[PDB]
């Protein structure tokens, strides 16, 4: 029997792809997700994971039986190195568009983001992607049946989108929710309190915890597995149901007692 993943498991350590529910398919790594969602007509990739993961990420895919140029559309969540980093990789080896903000669309073709990242000075460098179709704040990627959701997701970094879609099961339909990462993390620099330095970028990041907490919620998965638990609820390490309408208002309410911690730090030091 297989033991599974842990939960500070390395970004790049190899994870066997798994059903998560339906038509979605985990085909990440075990310290950093990505999805593939299925259909006859074509599938939609979810996140491209770390510079590195472009092979383990198609070899996932095939090993499910899907073929990487079937894939139709190429979604992410945001675009630091350890989620955008094989976006480029992927979009030759599926020939998909890659649908991205407009707060993420220079980042992603320079392949390394500007002082309006949090996280700028700790950036690894990116492949720039080529085909980038500019997607709308609350705008749907279709392809064939499918029909994915954008809940943009500020604050983590600027450009960051949430992503919400069904997955059936038979009869028995599940309303799945990729959230972003919600992490009030940091190079040296930056200081979420200095909205001077940002306008309104703090205030951003308060309105994109409200909307999370909000959504309708079955199935929550996050960029980094282990920030809602899935190693708990899917593979040989399952004890814990699938399925809690809660997840999302619990990591949401989590990450605003943690983003308000951090707010501490900052006024404690100068
Ligand atoms: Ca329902
Ligand atoms: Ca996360
Ligand atoms: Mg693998
Ligand atoms: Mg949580
Ligand atoms: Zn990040
Ligand atoms: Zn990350």
């Amino acid at each position: 029997a297989s033991r599974g993943c842990a939960d500070d498991a390395g970004w790049n350590d190899p994870a066997m792809p798994l059903k998560v529910y339906g038509n979605t398919w985990y085909v990440g790594t075990c310290g950093i997700s990505a999805l593939l969602v299925t259909s006859d007509a074509g599938h939609i990739l979810v996140d491209a994971a770390t510079p590195q993961a472009g092979p383990q990420i198609l070899a996932n895919i095939r090993a499910l039986g899907f073929r990487p140029e079937d894939v139709r559309a190429i979604v992410f969540s945001h675009e630091h190195f350890d989620h955008a980093g094989s976006l480029a990789e992927l979009q030759k080896a599926t020939g998909a568009p890659v649908y991205a903000r407009a707060p993420a669309i220079d980042t992603l073709k320079r392949g390394l983001p500007d002082r309006t990242d949090p996280n700028f000075e700790v950036a690894e460098p990116v492949a720039p992607v080529a085909n980038i179709v500019t997607l709308a704040d609350d705008g749907v990627v279709s392809v064939g049946p499918l029909a994915l959701t954008a809940v943009a997701s500020p604050g983590h970094t600027p450009g960051g989108t949430s992503w919400t879609w069904r997955s059936c099961e038979g009869d028995d339909c599940r309303q799945m929710v990729y959230a972003d990462s919600l992490t009030a993390i940091s190079d040296d620099v930056f200081r979420y309190s200095d909205d001077a330095a940002h306008p309104g970028y703090l205030a951003a990041f308060r309105n994109t915890l409200a909307r999370v907490a909000a959504l309708d919620c079955d199935i929550l998965v996050t960029p980094h597995p282990s920030a809602s638990g899935l190693w708990n609820r899917i593979g040989p390490r399952a004890a814990a149901p699938l399925m809690d309408t809660t997840a999302c208002r619990r990591y949401a309410q989590g990450a605003r007692q943690r983003l308000e911690k951090r707010l501490a730090e900052e006024a404690a030091t100068s």
